[PDB]
RNA sequence: UUAACGAAUUUAUGGAUAAAGUUUUAGAGCUAUG
DNA sequence: CAATACCTTTTATCCATAAATTCGT
DNA sequence: TTTAGGTATTG
RNA sequence: GUAGCAAGUUAAAAUAAGGCUAGUCCGUUAUCAACUUGAAAAAGUGGCACCGAGUCGGUGCUU
């Protein structure tokens, strides 16, 4: 006897309940707790507010670094382990001294100076190597033996910061002068070619080769410079090669098959010799010269500076940076003293300022310092040399900045290698471990491996050959690299939907292809002259045809079948095929790709070979890595000629299928003994399809299927599997929790109807007219100009696409009065530009029930075509405009019109329907078919949206939160209504498979716009009492039912519930905070008194706990009993739950009443005093609790007062809409007054209200549309939720926050249910 | 996901890396003047 | 106290898998 | 991308 | 301590406290009114009708 209407979003589930006659019911509810309120009445309408669900993404990102850091201290640790034994000879406590570098000297356990214990030698060190980058250049350049500590600092510093792995390959210090490298390339081609020598001449190889242009555009510029040679010529292919293009030398040598070579792709080292053996090995020397150039190009942008003197360009790059800063510092530092020496203290001494002193000592960014002194630079002479340095964005640069991520790790290795190479003569262990160290900088755990777990990671999948611990150096021997990469993909691969216990087969699987082929073929039927009736393909023909036609050719067309098989093999001269369209959809692409490679047709047909052929595709489809496939296939090498093997590694397959191996060939009917496949060929004269095979009660397949699936899943797994936003899933979980408690409410009775709905260019307008009057060539853009911000008004913008002439009358339109002109939809109500037109009168188009008439088209069938070529209209706009000459909107064209509009297309929402639909109908009748006890409906969001506008139930968001339920109410009404009149739409609108026929055009309705029947009076007659045509059920009364809808909207009591949530996540605000003598400073790691070292701050409060114990006071230390709110932080909560009391005593409580302790989750609910409500937003803060039920007349007024998007509706209706403003103009004083009684009652912020009251007084004479909108802001003051700031038109009003929580402790605590209806209240007394 | 195959973008889940930030210490502040 | 003002790590790169979405053949 | 809770200090 | 001036660009170390399963692992997502039951997963618990409407008020029958 009831129906539920849901309105789902990101932050709300809205829910209302409807009657046979569309009221919203009520009921008295029993109330628990020690309070005198023992029962209360509530309406059966509401919404459920919650904070949005959070993606795992941010979390997983924290995970990455968590991993990066525990692996970086690991890498530096490895270098120490190499050094430890040998460093100890030089310095006993060097490593210790660095470990404890961060400790204050009071806490230091060794000398304060790290590199060397003595004060004196540290001073010199920084004297001679101010930056590490200084030291690095020295360690690379000098031939002298350098101190081991110094050596260690260089290596570890490159190892701590490697730069990126975004190159695969290698790069050298020799490869910096591209010309020097270029000429060597030219030189080799010349020591090899005496008929066509080339000359280097005066080609600016350096400038041409390395520039921001395409890898292609640079290429053309090289060969342009030279004496004229073909980009296709050999030298161009080599120049091309370096540039990273794929160049094919086939045309040059006219080789039999094409062999291109790319230097980024893997196949380069292998391809070169495959080409090289035919060409001869002499030629090989050239290509390496060409690769070398590539490497010179590659780093040519990363270190643009000259690096000719040294083997350490990066550090050379830094050292030049450091000196320019020193140079430019003094030039600035002096020039400020020279002419403007008053500000110097502000710039260079005050840290807070964003001066240089701020730049270095303060936290100002390079960006902030540059901006701050650009004024000063251009107020003093000699600035310009300095300023061209600032506009360059290269001034007083730090060595280490955001920029450096650009550097490729390789360039660091070259400095480390060169450092190691230098000093290995002096220290033996370095020569031995040089290789072992280099792997540290070079090593990177490959992604397909995943984290190297020992079964203790959710995420990890890798596999190991030996259970021993993994170093960068033994990785290959312990880690099963390949079988890891299979596991890697296999976990993200789909399962088989029909039996989701077995993995999907590769889509290109040979078993898969056959199944996909035979299922299309079983349903093929042939009709011939001899036969009385059409007959299925029989068991032999499928088996013949496939051997005959599918093995011969990749794709099989129908004419191929009748001429190649039917006429040739059965000698039927004519036949007719019902079963398939113009060609067979399936194909055996692998058979042929496999047939052509192994070149053995016998090998493909022996069924004993199928187990071996599946594995080749599965390994072939799986693996990315050239090497890796081979380690797998080697088991098979014997079956095959070595040349056969070579082609197989090449073919790689992309994509995973739909179905399991087991389903197709493993499952077997206990009765028939035959598998799925074996029923797909040879089913006898009645030949069944795959769906039919699973859906045959007599066969074991439907029963065998059902067993795997139940073994189903709980709600979260059912809900979480859903595809879409992780947040809108939350509303779903809550939306279903909401229905289920609604069910509890109706005496455990189920509802008949359920209606669910979920909610979801400024310059684009300027460019589509710019180019559409450019190809029209018209001067209507020149005649009157407009701006880019203006065209969000339709009637202005539609004039411009039209060019000033009406598509219905062919005359020029006045610019000033578009008010008199109508916007016309090409098709009777679509609001897009595609279907909107502007003419003086919309009756010119013909009948208003008719498509734009033949009468107007004939004058302007040409104007609309002029507009299409100028992209001033679209194919959808035009094909609807001319549509009168295609018989107009056909009954079947009009069926496309409304049917497309109404049905929900979104795959998430659909799934929700199942979720509800399956959760309702548990009962099954004696037949297998389901009982549709409850009907689920999915409504588009627009349908209600226009109805509110059409039928005076206007929506304003920010006044209130009641509108959330109000859409749920309105969604239940429009829903139950559209299905009450038309069951023919039950199959379209409801998850229920019945079936609906398009043919009608059960006569129902002539007109194309669906939402008409509610209307008492409609724009060109309906009886006010509506009934279904076929059964006589009375469905809509235009007079009777409407009163209650406006009344229910108008209802002042709705259930608004904001879901209560223990706070999860990060412990505290992330920033490190400087040492302080505060007690709220959280220590970073144990031995660091934040007072000494700095610490954290601002912990997040997981939940509040109410305490009722005693405490010590004064030097007296007297015990007196306190009751208050304790803030359990996220860090604390783990510790708190183990022992509440011991933990409580440690925070200072004595004699806690253990039993009365209440954990108050966030958004917790209290009503105190006069029934104003407070939500606990923290242990120490509170949040607004009451929504102000603005009377319906004001909402409706304010929406029209707000004058949303000028006026969209019909213009005669608009004069009453404007009239309503003046008639209800005195309301503005009434609206403001509503707030005042409510603020004074609930908000208790009078401080603020006063600047408000003293502000509406001031702008009384300002217009209403402007005044009303600014009035709307205020409600955020009155709004449930957080104090946040709002502004009246000229004044910003700050928020009134509740920094004391005492008022709760003596109030009545409210626990409410998910609906809000069932409660337990608790009045608080110590 | 389509009446069927492909391509793309998006979002979701997952992996491997990078560069900045922040914090305490080390980078002997000197010269007049109590 | 309760106002008051102030605070709140970010920005890249590569690889995979999947739905869902809108194009194509 | 802006929220809305910490946090310390004032008249 | 106030005046004067020199100075500055780098480094090391930590990067959620930390946990045991000590792995070159894990540590911010989802999930949560209350009461009884449960290790948890979860299951259980709240008469109806009418008249009305400033955030639910009254009344009749059963209870």
């Amino acid at each position: 006897k009831y129906s539920i209407g849901l309105a789902i979003g990101t932050n709300s589930v809205g829910w209302a309940v409807i009657t046979d006659e569309y009221k919203v019911p009520s009921k008295k509810f029993k109330v628990l707790g020690n309070t005198d309120r023992h029962s209360i009445k509530k309406n059966l309408i509401g919404a459920l507010l919650f904070d949005s669900g959070e993606t795992a993404e941010a979390t997983r990102l924290k995970r990455t670094a968590r991993r990066r850091y525990t692996r970086r201290k690991n890498r530096i640790c490895y270098l120490q382990e190499i050094f430890s034994n040998e460093m100890a000879k030089v310095d006993d406590s060097f490593f210790h001294r660095l470990e404890e570098s961060f400790l204050v000297e009071e806490d230091k356990k060794h000398e304060r100076h790290p590199i060397f214990g003595n004060i004196v030698d540290e001073v010199a060190y920084h004297e001679k190597y101010p930056t590490i980058y200084h030291l690095r250049k020295k360690l690379v350049d000098s031939t002298d033996k350098a101190d081991l500590r110094l050596i260690y600092l260089a290596l570890a510093h490159m190892i701590k910061f490697r730069g990126h792995f975004l190159i695969e390959g290698d790069l050298n210090p020799d490869n910096s002068d591209v010309d020097k490298l270029f000429i060597q390339l030219v030189q080799t081609y010349n020591q090899l070619f005496e008929e066509n020598p080339i000359n280097a001449s005066g080609v600016d190889a350096k400038a041409i080769l390395s520039a921001r242009l395409s890898k292609s555009r640079r290429l053309e510029n090289l060969i342009a410079q030279l004496p004229g040679e073909k980009k296709n010529g050999l030298f161009g292919n080599l120049i091309a090669l370096s540039l990273g293009l794929t160049p094919n030398f086939k045309s040059n040598f006219d080789l039999a098959e094409d062999a291109k070579l790319q230097l980024s792709k893997d196949t380069y080292d292998d391809d070169l010799d495959n080409l090289l053996a035919q060409i001869g090995d002499q030629y090989a020397d050239l290509f390496l010269a060409a690769k070398n150039l590539s490497d010179a190009i590659l780093l040519s942008d990363i270190l643009r500076v000259n690096t000719e003197i040294t083997k350490a360009p990066l550090s050379a790059s830094m050292i030049k940076r450091y000196d320019e800063h020193h140079q430019d510092l003094t030039l600035l530092k002096a020039l400020v003293r020279q002419q403007l020496p008053e500000k110097y203290k502000e710039i260079f001494f005050d840290q807070s300022k964003n001066g240089y002193a701020g730049y270095i000592d303060g936290g100002a960014s390079q960006e902030e310092f540059y901006k701050f002194i650009k004024p000063i630079l251009e107020k003093m002479d000699g600035t310009e040399e300095l300023l061209v340095k600032l506009n360059r964005e290269d001034l007083l640069r730090k060595q280490r900045t955001f920029d450096n991520g650009s550097i490729p790790h390789q360039i660091h290795l070259g400095e480390l290698h060169a450092i190691l190479r230098r000093q290995e003569d002096f220290y033996p262990f370095l020569k031995d471990n040089r290789e072992k160290i280099e792997k540290i900088l070079t090593f990177r755990i490959p992604y397909y491996v995943g984290p190297l777990a020992r079964g203790n990671s959710r995420f990890a999948w890798m596999t190991r050959k030996s259970e021993e611990t993994i170093t960068p150096w033994n990785f290959e021997e312990v880690v099963d690299k390949g079988a890891s990469a299979q596991s890697f993909i296999e976990r993200m691969t789909n399962f088989d939907k029909n039996l989701p216990n077995e993995k999907v087969l590769p889509k290109h699987s040979l078993l898969y292809e056959y199944f996909t082929v035979y299922n299309e073929l079983t349903k093929v039927k042939y009709v011939t002259e001899g036969m009385r009736k059409p007959a299925f393909l029989s068991g032999e023909q499928k088996k013949a045809i496939v051997d005959l036609l599918f093995k011969t050719n990749r794709k099989v067309t129908v004419k191929q079948l009748k001429e190649d098989y039917f006429k040739k093999i059965e000698c039927f001269d004519s036949v007719e095929i019902s079963g398939v369209e113009d060609r067979f959809n399936a194909s055996l692409g692998t058979y042929h790709d496999l047939l052509k490679i192994i070149k053995d047709k016998d090998f493909l047909d022996n069924e004993e070979n199928e187990d071996i052929l599946e594995d080749i595709v599965l390994t072939l489809t799986l693996f990315e890595d050239r090497e890796m496939i081979e380690e797998r296939l080697k088991t098979y090498a014997h079956l095959f000629d070595d040349k056969v093997m070579k082609q197989l590694k090449r073919r790689r397959y992309t994509g995973w299928g739909r179905l399991s191996r087991k389903l197709i060939n493993g499952i077997r009917d206990k009765q028939s003994g035959k598998t799925i496949l074996d029923f797909l060929k040879s089913d006898g004269f009645a030949n069944r399809n795959f769906m039919q095979l699973i859906h045959d009660d007599s066969l074991t397949f439907k029963e065998d299927i059902q067993k795997a699936q139940v073994s189903g899943d709980s709600l979260h797994e059912h809900i979480a599997n859903l595809a879409g936003s992780p947040a809108i899933k939350k509303g779903i979980l809550q939306t279903v929790k909401v229905v289920d408690e609604l069910v509890k409410v109706m005496g455990r009775h189920k509802p008949e109807n359920i209606v669910i709905e979920m909610a979801r260019n400024s310059r684009e307008r300027m460019k589509r007219i710019e180019e559409g009057i450019k190809e029209l060539g018209s001067q209507i853009l020149k005649e009157h100009p407009v701006e880019n911000t203006q065209l969000q008004n339709e009637k202005l913008y539609l004039y411009y696409l039209q060019n000033g002439r009406d598509m219905y009358v062919d005359q020029e339109l006045d610019i000033n009065r578009l008010s008199d002109y109508d916007v016309d939809a090409i098709v009777p109500q679509d609001d897009s530009i595609d279907n909107k037109v502007l003419t003086r009168s919309d009756k010119n188009r013909g009948k208003s029930d008719n498509v734009p008439s033949e009468e107007v088209v004939k004058k302007m069938k040409n104007y609309w075509r002029q507009l299409l070529n100028a992209k001033l209209i679209t194919q959808r706009k035009f094909d609807n405009l001319t549509k009168a000459e295609r018989g107009g909107l056909s009954e079947l064209d009009k069926a496309g019109f409304i049917k497309r509009q109404l049905v929900e297309t979104r795959q998430i929402t659909k799934h929700v329907a199942q979720i509800l639909d399956s959760r309702m109908n548990t009962k099954y009748d004696e037949n297998d078919k389901l009982i549709r006890e409850v009907k689920v409906i999915t409504l588009k969001s627009k349908l209600v949206s226009d109805f509110r506008k059409d039928f005076q139930f206007y929506k304003v968001r920010e006044i209130n939160n009641y509108h959330h339920a109000h859409d749920a109410y309105l969604n239940a009404v429009v829903g139950t209504a559209l299905i009450k009149k038309y069951p023919k739409l039950e199959s379209e609108f409801v998850y229920g498979d019945k079936v609906y026929d398009v043919r009608k055009m059960a006569k129902y309705f002539f007109y194309s716009n669906i939402m008409n029947f509610f209307k008492t009076e409609i724009t060109l007659k309906r009886p006010l009492i509506e009934t279904n045509g076929e059964t006589g059920e009375i469905v809509w009364d235009k007079g009777r039912d409407f009163a209650t809808v406006r009344k229910v909207l108008s209802m002042p009591q709705v259930n608004i519930v904001k879901k209560t949530e223990v706070q999860t996540g990060g412990f505290s605000k992330e920033s490190i905070l400087p040492k302080r003598n505060s007690d709220k400073l959280i220590a970073r790691k144990k031995d660091w008194d934040p007072k000494k070292y700095g610490g954290f701050d601002s912990p997040t409060v997981a939940y509040s706990v109410l305490v009722v114990a005693k405490v010590e006071k004064g030097k007296s230390k007297k015990l007196k009993s306190v009751k208050e709110l304790l803030g359990i932080t996220i860090m604390e909560r783990s510790s708190f739950e183990k022992n509440p009391i011991d933990f409580l005593e440690a925070k200072g409580y004595k004699e806690v009443k253990k039993d009365l302790i209440i954990k108050l989750p966030k958004y917790s609910l209290f009503e105190l005093e006069n029934g104003r409500k407070r939500m606990l937003a923290s242990a120490g803060e509170l949040q607004k609790g009451n929504e102000l039920a603005l009377p319906s007349k004001y909402v409706n007024f304010l929406y029209l007062a707000s004058h949303y998007e000028k006026l969209k509706g019909s213009p005669e209706d608009n004069e009453q809409k404007q009239l309503f403003v003046e008639q209800h103009k005195h309301y503005l004083d009434e609206i403001i007054e509503q707030i005042s009684e409510f603020s004074k009652r609930v908000i208790l912020a009078d401080a603020n209200l006063d600047k408000v009251l003293s502000a509406y007084n001031k702008h009384r004479d300002k217009p209403i549309r402007e005044q009303a909108e600014n009035i709307i802001h205020l409600f955020t003051l009155t709004n449930l939720g957080a104090p946040a700031a709002f502004k009246y038109f000229d004044t910003t009003i700050d928020r009134k926050r509740y920094t004391s929580t005492k008022e709760v402790l003596d109030a009545t605590l409210i626990h409410q249910s998910i609906t809000g209806l069932y409660e337990t209240r608790i009045d608080l007394s110590q």
